[PDB]
């Protein structure tokens, strides 16, 4: 399904250009912007392990996920999957270890040498 398609039909959005972050844009936005370093974002997300044993939704929360982009807080994928996206794009995100929870992981949440998938919907992004 959706992490397959994203296997063969997604595009590489790593600098090194070694697959750790293949993203389809699913719903396109609108503005040029994309999201600067510092920007406080806020999406909405459905993820989950590749091993299909935990998902993990921001709607859950009954809230949206709010974060500074590069500040630290999230996983490398998200700092640079973002990055690339417009106000109201919804965007499928398939991320190798590297790019996550690398061979620690983050127990028991998330295993050694986990892949992860995500859907990300960015809703807003305003200035620091
Ligand atoms: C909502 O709680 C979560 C959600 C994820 C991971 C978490 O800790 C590892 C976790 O507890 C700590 C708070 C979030 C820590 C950082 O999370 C992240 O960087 C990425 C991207 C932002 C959304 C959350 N996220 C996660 O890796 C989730 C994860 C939850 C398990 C299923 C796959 C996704």
């Amino acid at each position: 399904g959706a992490p397959a398609t994203v296997t063969e039909q997604g595009e590489d959005i790593t600098s090194k250009k070694d697959r750790g972050v293949l993203k389809i844009v699913k719903r396109v936005g609108n503005g040029e912007e994309t999201p600067m370093i510092g920007d406080k974002v806020y999406v909405h997300y459905k993820g989950k392990l590749s091993n299909g044993k935990k998902f993990d939704s921001s709607h859950d929360r009954n809230e949206p996920f709010v974060f500074s982009l590069g500040k630290g807080q999230v996983i490398k994928a998200w700092d640079i999957g973002v990055a690339t996206m417009k106000k109201g794009e919804i965007a499928h995100l398939l991320i190798k270890p590297e790019y996550a929870y690398g061979s620690a992981g983050s127990l028991p949440k998330i295993p050694s040498n986990a892949t992860l998938f995500f859907e990300i919907e960015l809703l807003d992004f305003k200035g620091e």
